[PDB]
């Protein structure tokens, strides 16, 4: 066993986007943004655009425990986001998982 | 929105991962104290142990490209360039949000 001892729960979501819905994926991220900053626990919920490609997005969702990260999913703005954005995605999202090392808290 | 975010993909080999969070680790607790430095989490992959990133993450691209003279950058490069499974891939980003 090489895994080490998580110190935040981070999930990296990464997101294509339809070409022509760059600026309303953006638009409905910041509401989601918004409130989830305000979730307990949460300790980034930074949203990110790629530099080389404007239809790609990152979402780096990291909480001190489990248990807060799995509570962002019952949220209202999250199944508003989710059910947003559904049609403006290129593709699947795909979320992975990591533990975090640093800091340590 | 203009936070300047690189996230470094390291692929580690299979005996050298305790080494490597230590190595890690010191370049962490540096560059936490750069001017601009917002994050600069260390994070191991769930799915394969051996797979970590490191999330970088500046006030400005200025501040990012400085990391990148500094002495705990570069010990840090030279402890663990044998170490890697294959090159690291770092992949750049504005931060949109928090603005």
């Amino acid at each position: 066993n090489l895994y080490f001892q998580g110190h935040m729960y981070v999930t990296i979501v990464y997101a294509s986007v339809k070409t022509d819905k760059t600026e309303a994926f953006k638009e409905a991220t910041r509401m989601n943004h918004e409130q989830s900053i305000r979730e307990p626990g949460n300790m980034r919920f930074d949203i990110l655009q790629s530099a080389d490609d404007p239809t790609r997005f990152v979402l780096y969702e990291a909480y001190k425990t489990r248990k807060d990260a799995a509570a962002h999913k019952e949220t209202a703005h999250y199944l508003t986001w989710r059910d947003t954005v559904a049609d403006w995605m290129a593709e699947p999202r795909k979320g992975v998982i990591y533990g975090g090392l640093y800091p340590t808290g």
